[PDB]
């Protein structure tokens, strides 16, 4: 393929972050979350696949 | 009936109020509470109910 933002891209609407720690008895639980979308091909004439290799 | 605080009354010793939210993994819970007593009739001879109207 050819690497170019106008051919394909990956979107990250929000970045990795950590919520405030939640205390339980003498310890804490910290949850983390993020967002993603996958791979989007705007122009499908710039990629070639070779399967069965 | 005859409307008079001496005959019947309702008490509300505590009004509606909310508590701070209690977080969980990825959501919250908010509780609400209040107090009441219901109608108290000190002198019940000052009320007449006509039934079947």
């Amino acid at each position: 393929y050819e690497k170019n933002p106008m051919n394909m891209s990956i979107e990250i609407p929000e970045a990795f972050n950590m919520l405030p720690a939640q205390p339980k008895d003498l310890h804490f639980k910290v949850p983390c979350t993020s967002k993603c979308t996958g791979l989007t091909i705007y122009r499908p004439m710039t990629i070639v696949l070779i399967t069965g290799v």
